[PDB]
C-alpha cells in the first residue's frame, strides 16, 4: 500500500518533555492497515537519549498467546517533530534478532504532545515496501482516557476518534523495566 503522506507535526513541540526516557503507553490505536487476521495486541515505548544519541525502544504484547517482541532504534530527526528510525528487532535483554537493514525502517510524526499524552502518525517499511499505517494516542499512565486535548488533536487531524480501538480491556501486561534498559542497546 501507500503510507499517509501529510502528518503535521505539532507547532512548538517540546522535544525535551517528549523523549525524557519515559515509557508511553499506546491507549488507543486506528490502523489503516489492519490484517486480514484478527490481532489486539497491547504496545508501548520509551524516547530518550543514549550516549548522546536519540533512542527509541519498543514493545509489543500479545494477551491471548503471552507473545512479545521488542525493538530498538537510533532516531534522527528530519524537521522538528518528524524522525526516521532504522530498527533492529531484539530479546529483553538487547540479544539482535533482526539487524538493522536498508529498507527496515519507521519514519514518525508527534501530532500533539504535553506532559501526559500524545497522538502519533506511523509508517512502517520493511524491505523497501510500505507495510504498516497507523495513528496512537499515547499516555504517561496505562489506565487513563484520552483527555480532551488529545481528542481535539484527533478531531484537528481530520480523523474520527470513534475510529479508534482501544487497549483498555484487553489484559495489557507491561515490561517498562526492559524498555527502558533496552535505550541503551
Ligand atoms: C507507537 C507507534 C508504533 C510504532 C513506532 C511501531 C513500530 C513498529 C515496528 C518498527 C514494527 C516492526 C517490528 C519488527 O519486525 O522488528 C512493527 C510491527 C508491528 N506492530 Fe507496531 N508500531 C506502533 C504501533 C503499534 C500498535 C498500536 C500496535 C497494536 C496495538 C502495533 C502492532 C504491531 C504488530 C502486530 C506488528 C507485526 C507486523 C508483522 O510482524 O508482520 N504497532 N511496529
Amino acid at each position: 500500500m501507500k503510507c499517509t503522506k501529510n502528518a503535521l507535526a505539532q507547532t512548538g513541540f517540546n522535544k525535551d518533555k517528549y523523549f525524557n526516557g519515559d515509557v508511553w503507553y499506546v491507549t488507543d490505536y486506528l490502523d489503516l492497515e489492519p490484517d486480514d487476521v484478527p490481532k489486539r495486541y497491547c504496545a508501548a515505548l520509551a524516547a530518550g537519549t543514549a550516549s548522546g544519541k536519540l533512542k527509541e525502544a519498543l514493545y509489543c504484547y500479545d494477551p491471548k498467546t503471552q507473545d512479545t517482541f521488542y525493538d530498538v532504534s537510533e532516531l534522527q530527526e528530519e524537521s522538528p517533530g518528524k524522525y526516521t528510525a532504522n530498527f533492529k528487532k531484539v530479546e529483553k535483554n538487547g540479544n539482535v534478532k533482526v539487524d538493522v537493514t536498508s529498507g527496515n525502517y519507521y519514519t514518525f510524526t508527534v501530532m500533539y504532545a504535553d506532559d501526559s499524552s500524545a497522538l502519533i502518525h506511523t509508517c512502517l517499511h520493511k524491505g523497501n515496501k510500505d507495510l504498516g499505517d497507523l495513528y496512537a494516542v499515547l499516555n504517561r499512565n496505562k489506565d487513563t482516557n484520552a483527555g480532551d486535548k488529545v481528542k481535539g488533536a484527533v478531531t484537528a487531524a481530520s480523523l474520527k476518534f470513534s475510529d479508534f480501538i482501544s487497549t483498555k480491556d484487553n489484559k495489557c501486561e507491561y515490561d517498562n523495566v526492559s524498555l527502558k534498559s533496552l535505550l541503551t542497546k
